[PDB]
RNA sequence: GGGGGCCACUAGGGACAGGAUGUUUUAGAGCUAGAAAUAGCAAGUUAAAAUAAGGCUAGUCCGUUAUCAACUUGAAAAAGUGC
DNA sequence: CAATACCAGGCCTGTCCCCAGTGGTCCC
DNA sequence: CCTGGTATTG
């Protein structure tokens, strides 16, 4: 008994099959467990598992991380009250009891209720004195009395729990504060740099101009705009929009050929300004750094927007104007209400619901919500001008808690406090002496290279301690050792090298192991010139020159400096021809001339005596990116560097990682010639060996010494191993249920192995990304296109609009703008056409006016259209809004285009799987299925583990007539593995040699016709003239018969006919969240959950919706009346998610808790979610919760139905017109499919379904629409199927008419149906008849 | 076919340190006329505290991923069970 | 009970590692 | 978006 196996992988679904040597599906009797009178069942070898989507891990970290956060936040507040708790303890001794129960109701307070003083006067007092919390804190800052403790500790306590931002390393208002003056000194260095062409500053506003609610284009030309003869693109003004936070490019300014774009935002302008000041030298840095200072201030001055002169508490006195412009804009906007408008002024002022001014102070109405609301009401009336100007500026009515307030740096939170302190500190001694604690409390962050500060009880830390006591904020630095720690922050992560497992890799920016890269690719360059007879190497004298003499004068390194600088200044060469390198050299010695830079002395960089010392500095810029543990670490050569050049080595930082270790790279020598690795690459004689020839040859020592150094550690289980792959955690869920698939399969053949098992893997918040991606772009490329065409991220879901948006409004093939509103006129050509490459994706698609203006249609874009727009492509490439792939093969006609080598590798990547997660699914099949080893000790391959692209089976499909239609039921993933099982044990069959790209383990029109015709031995008549193949098609060597098509065909269309077929839904116990994490408003319900154990939830509000994990069938007695007599139940109990732990760990108690008495314990049946009953007629459902169901049945409807829905709706590559001829004539003879197509839901629903209302609705409008076009009835026939799915009930339309889901919201019947325990294929059941339970 | 280094991109997975809102109860004396239903007016911007119930290992730690048909022996781990 | 309609915690900054797809180059 | 929880209306 031979059989084969097909699987059909998806991220919601494994099918499977059972094939015979006749492409046939077995049938068994399977045994049936349980306690009914059935003992045995027919199954049919095929079907599917679903399951749920596996799920990430981002938004357990996400909670987990909010989750320290809200701790440590917690603990400052503690730290703090620590410090002010004797001095407090003799002003009010309830102070902090009263702030600790302020959430409680008087009736569980056991203090008074006022909170600050605790008597009402006082409260009133406080509260008319300081409306606001930042008038208190204004007030403690500039005032000089001494002030009562407890304002003391509310304003600093209020500072250091919100305390702002840490984006802003060092101090804050470095006279960087005034708008005005650096404005000024911006215009003197300028001045001071072009003498003959002065800016005249005077009269200019600067402050109210740079500091104005608009956009950086705005005021950039507003302030051009105060100076004649001066252009917004000038060198001024690309200074102005520097600081304003723009792009400018700084080439035409000073004639350079290359561009020099500048953004103060971006990781690269360190290194963007040291590159354009190499250029025009070093006198104007000062004029960059002045403009960096001014947009410092600029930043500053949209946060302060007070005069920072009067107060030392900008920020509060900022938030202070916030409250009285509020304060009058409202007493304006009521007088101007009662006098114009009297009957809108209730809807404004009192109605919660609406959102005027009191949903957007008492109800659920955002600022947005609350300026779209009252702008026509401004617009309406007169005097509201004003009030019109603040609203569309953002800035009316507003409040002082508001969503905007992340831009506030944390050091101006710690300026105020500082203040607070300094003011009384003079009249508390203890605020003298734990100042700096109080300011330590407020400015220490956990280092990110730290992580959590646990001991021993955290699968996520990492962090070691110096010494063993509790870790406080003012202690960090010397209990924690944060060198170690930040280390371990990095080698935990990183790989060690393959070759030599035990060896750390080098940092990617190493002077090692550039030199190695260098030296890799410069010894396998050759050359030819005429007197030669034969191309040759580079010797070892001639690679140290080219090194000296270019890869160390030069970052980059092109041929033809190769050739002019070298083999004509040095060979005497006028023509010669390079080979091994093209345009360029790839590698660079890029370290090499950035410490050149920096510590200006080439005999040291270049003395190996130095190279150790050299290595570890790089790899302390690389391990480290805190400046000040930078400079502790290199402390140890400061005797070699001045001053300077040690700032300028401490500022400078690398990062990334190698993958070659020092040990393998110049470490281990070969035994008889004593060379390392890169010693060989320097020299190798006349060989020139490179890496790989290096660590292979058998005459060397290498080799020896990596197999040597190898091992191979502990070897993870199956679970273990499938999550260590690269890939989404759904598809690897599908892995792993798919492992078991085929373990199950296997025990069911009698634990015979297959012959082959045929595997198939399917293809694989948004709109921000998108809408992030044209803003950058945008604003790098320097257009307007957002100004005068504004969309919102969900609009760029359109593929035409967001091509329109990344192509800045233009035609792609044409120099030539195109319109928004005719976008549906246009057209979207793929670059390399789809019949080469299947790729629908925007990297391989373009927007243009007519895809005739590409030129040919069987090939890349032709010359002529390369010509004409590859300076604007390389425009949208700089501006990231097309890929560097997208260029490439938009460019590809200047490089010869597509050649036949290219068309046949595409023809081939549409049929060979090359993806590495569908290798490794092979791989841990295939070691798992072939295990024993031959007399040559290798391996015995019994199962071929045989990988297809969907695009066989589809197109197989596709051309005898076997088509899918996905919203029909689930069988069509068990009709793919069956048909992968089939296709890919014929194609084997009849293309041995096939083997090595189709089965795991160890011209170009020839191979283009080849794999173009690969799949015509199916056909009896071919189309290519017409030529025709015999009826019978078997193995050219073997002669064993391959494929009948007048018998297999036939065996194919019974198995897709099949109404048996296994569907399983994997029963799943739900995890997560405990419930909504609403928190709702008090309620006087039971569906209420305390957010804490004494928050009655009656009182103080909580959560409701929880989830449960599972439920349970408890077969008890409840007390019954105020009698409290015993009556027998049986009845399903929801354990929540948070209830589950209690419920396990005894669930007895648990249940008596619940008011359930003598429960039958082993009785107690766990069910979780999609567990199956089936009742009576087969109708089955399926447990939703613990008091709804779905849906449990499928709709096996006939084939010839499938096949004329899939014909009449066009689902799909029409095909020879008399072919689209023959199947609409079919569709047109065979009418009354529809009619019975409906009959066959009809009986389907009230059988199974039981919707009356739906289903009736559903008749009718089927009666409504008899006259549309057969076409739209079989689409909308397709939505129909929505009724009768497996699953949760949803809602559908058929065309205009919608159907609401109707819902099972009792569970009451499954407690006497019958109970079905399926294996994971559902050919073992266990079933139980629960009607005898009682 | 499988594999490796380098260059240019792109894409996804994992971890850590932080920010601003939101929500909930309470505090921020409502006034007047009517016994009240209510009517007229005044006022509104802020704060505390919680932010999965909680746990013991008591840490400035852990608490939402992965994994799970049934049954036997099993403490559980796990193995075994149907031609 | 049955049907019906409404609801749902998102947003943001920074540091770092890993595999893997595309196009190239040199090798085992 | 889905789909299970919830209050309202019967
Ligand atoms: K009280
Ligand atoms: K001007
Ligand atoms: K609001
Ligand atoms: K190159
Ligand atoms: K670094
Ligand atoms: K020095
Ligand atoms: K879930
Ligand atoms: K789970
Ligand atoms: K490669
Ligand atoms: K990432
Ligand atoms: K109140
Ligand atoms: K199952
Ligand atoms: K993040
Ligand atoms: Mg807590
Ligand atoms: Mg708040």
């Amino acid at each position: 008994k031979k059989y084969s196996i097909g699987l059909a992988i998806g991220t919601n679904s494994v099918g499977w099959a059972v094939i015979t040597d006749e492409y046939k599906v077995p049938s068994k009797k399977f045994k049936v467990l349980g306690n009914t009178d059935r003992h045995s069942i027919k199954k049919n070898l095929i079907g599917a598992l679903l399951f749920d989507s596996g799920e990430t891990a981002e938004a357990t970290r996400l909670k987990r991380t909010a989750r320290r956060r809200y701790t440590r936040r917690k603990n400052r507040i503690c730290y703090l009250q620590e410090i002010f708790s004797n001095e407090m303890a003799k002003v009010d001794d309830s102070f902090f009891h009263r702030l600790e129960e302020s959430f409680l109701v008087e009736e569980d307070k056991k203090h008074e209720r006022h909170p600050i003083f605790g008597n009402i006067v006082d409260e009133v007092a406080y509260h008319e004195k300081y409306p606001t919390i930042y008038h208190l804190r204004k007030k403690l800052v500039d005032s000089t009395d001494k002030a009562d403790l407890r304002l003391i500790y509310l304003a600093l306590a209020h500072m250091i729990k919100f305390r702002g931002h840490f984006l802003i390393e060092g101090d804050l208002n470095p006279d960087n504060s005034d708008v005005d003056k650096l404005f000024i000194q911006l215009v003197q260095t300028y001045n001071q740099l072009f003498e003959e062409n002065p800016i005249n500053a005077s009269g200019v506003d600067a402050k109210a101009i740079l500091s104005a609610r608009l956009s950086k284009s705005r005021r950039l030309e507003n302030l051009i705009a105060q100076l004649p003869g001066e252009k917004k693109n000038g060198l001024f003004g690309n200074l102005i929009a520097l600081s304003l936070g723009l792009t400018p490019n700084f080439k035409s300014n000073f004639d350079l050929a290359e561009d020099a774009k500048l953004q103060l935002s971006k990781d690269t302008y360190d290194d963007d300004l040291d590159n354009l000041l190499a250029q025009i030298g070093d006198q104007y840095a000062d004029l960059f750094l002045a403009a960096k200072n001014l947009s410092d201030a600029i930043l500053l001055s949209d946060i302060l927007r007070v005069n920072t002169e009067i107060t030392k508490a900008p920020l509060s006195a900022s938030m202070i104007k916030r409250y009285d412009e509020h304060h009058q804009d409202l007493t304006l906007l009521k007088a101007l209400v009662r006098q114009q408008l009297p009957e809108k002024y209730k809807e404004i002022f009192f109605d919660q619901s609406k959102n005027g001014y009191a949903g957007y102070i008492d109800g659920g109405a955002s600022q947005e919500e609350f300026y779209k609301f009252i702008k026509p009401i401004l617009e309406k009336m007169d005097g509201t001008e004003e009030l019109l100007v603040k609203l569309n500026r953002e800035d009316l009515l507003r409040k002082q808690r508001t969503f905007d307030n992340g831009s506030i740096p944390h050091q101006i939170h710690l300026g105020e406090l500082h203040a607070i302190l300094r003011r009384q500190e003079d009249f508390y001694p203890f605020l003298k002496d734990n100042r700096e604690k109080i300011e330590k409390i407020l400015t220490f962050r956990i280092p990110y290279y730290v992580g959590p500060l646990a001991r021993g009880n955290s699968r996520f830390a990492w962090m070691t301690r110096k010494s063993e006591e509790t870790i406080t904020p003012w202690n960090f630095e010397e209990v924690v050792d944060k060198g170690a720690s930040a280390q371990s922050f990095i080698e935990r992560m990183t790989n060690f090298d393959k070759n030599l497992p035990n060896e750390k890799v080098l940092p990617k920016h190493s002077l090692l192991y550039e030199y190695f890269t260098v030296y890799n690719e410069l010894t396998k360059v050759k050359y030819v010139t005429e007197g030669m007879r034969k191309p040759a190497f580079l010797s070892g004298e001639q690679k140290k020159a080219i090194v000296d003499l270019l890869f160390k004068t030069n970052r980059k390194v092109t041929v033809k400096q190769l050739k002019e600088d070298y083999f004509k200044k040095i060979e005497c060469f006028d023509s010669v021809e390079i080979s091994g390198v093209e345009d360029r050299f790839n590698a660079s010695l890029g370290t090499y001339h950035d410490l050149l830079k920096i510590i200006k002395d080439k005999d040291f960089l270049d003395n190996e005596e130095n190279e150790d010392i050299l290595e570890d500095i790089v790899l302390t810029l690389t391990l480290f990116e805190d400046r000040e543990m930078i400079e502790e670490r290199l402390k140890t050569y400061a005797h070699l560097f001045d001053d300077k050049v040690m700032k300028q080595l401490k500022r400078r930082r690398y990062t990334g990682w190698g993958r070659l270790s020092r040990k393998l790279i110049n470490g281990i020598r070969d035994k008889q010639s004593g060379k390392t690795i890169l010693d060989f690459l320097k020299s190798d004689g006349f060989a020139n060996r490179n890496f790989m020839q290096l660590i292979h040859d058998d005459s060397l020592t290498f080799k020896e010494d990596i197999q040597k150094a190898q091992v191979s550690g502990q070897g993870d289980s199956l679970h273990e191993h499938i999550a260590n792959l690269a890939g989404s955690p759904a598809i690897k869920k599908g892995i792993l249920q798919t492992v078991k698939v085929v373990d199950e399969l296997v025990k069911v053949m009698g634990r015979h192995k297959p012959e082959n098992i045929v595997i198939e893997m399917a293809r694989e918040k948004n709109s921000r990304e998108r809408m992030k991606r044209i803003e950058e772009g945008i604003k790098e490329l320097g257009s307007q296109i957002l100004k005068e065409h504004p969309v919102e991220n969900t609009q760029l879901q359109n593929e035409k609009l967001y091509l329109y948006y990344l192509q800045n409004g233009r035609d792609m093939y044409v120099d030539q703008e195109l319109d928004i509103n005719r976008l549906s006129d246009y057209d979207v050509d793929a670059i390399v056409p789809q019949s080469f490459l299947k790729d629908d994706s925007i990297d391989n698609k373009v927007l243009t006016r007519s895809d005739k203006n590409r030129g040919k249609s069987d090939n890349v874009p032709s010359e002529e259209v390369v010509k004409k727009m590859k300076n604007y492509w390389r425009q949208l490439l700089n501006a990231k809004l097309i890929t560097q792939r997208k260029f490439d093969n938009l460019t590809k006609a200047e490089r010869g285009g597509l050649s036949e080598l290219d068309k046949a590798g595409f023809i081939k990547r549409q049929l060979v799987e090359t993806r590495q997660i569908t290798k490794h699914v092979a791989q841990i099949l295939d070691s798992r299925m072939n295990t024993k080893y031959d007399e040559n000790d290798k391996l015995i391959r019994e199962v071929k583990v045989i990988t297809l692209k969907s695009k066989l089976v589809s197109d197989f499909r596709k051309d005898f007539q076997f088509y899918k239609v996905r919203e029909i039921n689930n069988y069509h993933h068990a009709h793919d593995a069956y048909l992968n099982a089939v296709v890919g044990t014929a194609l084997i069959k009849k293309y041995p040699k096939l083997e090595s790209e189709f089965v795991y383990g160890d011209k170009a029109t020839a191979k283009y016709f080849f794999y173009s015709n690969i799949m015509n031995f199916f056909k009896t008549e071919i189309t290519l003239e017409i030529r025709k193949r015999p009826l019978i098609e078997t193995n050219g060597e073997t002669g064993e018969i391959v494929w009948d098509k007048g018998r297999d065909f036939a065996t194919v269309r019974k198995v897709l006919s099949m109404p048996q077929v296994n569907i399983v839904k994997k029963t799943e116990v739900q995890t997560g969240g405990f419930s909504k994490e609403s928190i709702l408003p008090k309620r006087n319900s039971d569906k209420l959950i305390a957010r804490k154990k004494d928050w009655d939830p009656k009182k103080y509000g909580g959560f409701d919706s929880p989830t449960v994990a599972y439920s349970v069938l408890v077969v008890a007695k409840v007390e019954k009346g105020k009698s409290k007599k015993l009556k027998s139940v049986k009845e399903l109990l929801g354990i929540t998610i948070m209830e589950r732990s209690s419920f396990e760990k005894n669930p007895i108690d648990f249940l008596e808790a619940k008011g359930y008495k003598e429960v039958k314990k082993d009785l107690i049946i766990k069910l979780p979610k999609y567990s199956l009953f089936e009742l009576e007629n087969g109708r089955k459902r399926m447990l939703a919760s613990a008091g709804e169901l779905q849906k449990g049945n499928e709709l096996a409807l006939p084939s010839k139905y499938v096949n004329f829905l899939y014909l009449a709706s066009h689902y799909e590559l029409k095909g020879s017109p008399e072919d689209n001829e023959q199947k609409q004539l079919f569709v047109e003879q065979h009418k009354h499919y529809l009619d019975e197509i409906i009959e066959q839901i009809s009986e389907f629903s009230k059988r199974v379904i039981l919707a009356d209302a739906n289903l009736d609705k559903v008749l009718s409008a089927y009666n409504k629409h008899r006259d549309k076009p057969i076409r739209e009835q079989a689409e909308n026939i397709i939505h129909l199927f929505t009724l009768t799915n497996l699953g949760a009930p949803a809602a559908f339309k058929y065309f205009d008419t919608t159907i609401d889901r109707k819902r099972y919201t009792s569970t009451k019947e499954v407690l006497d149906a019958t109970l079905i325990h399926q294996s994971i294929t559902g050919l073992y059941e266990t079933r139980i008849d629960l009607s005898q339970l009682g």
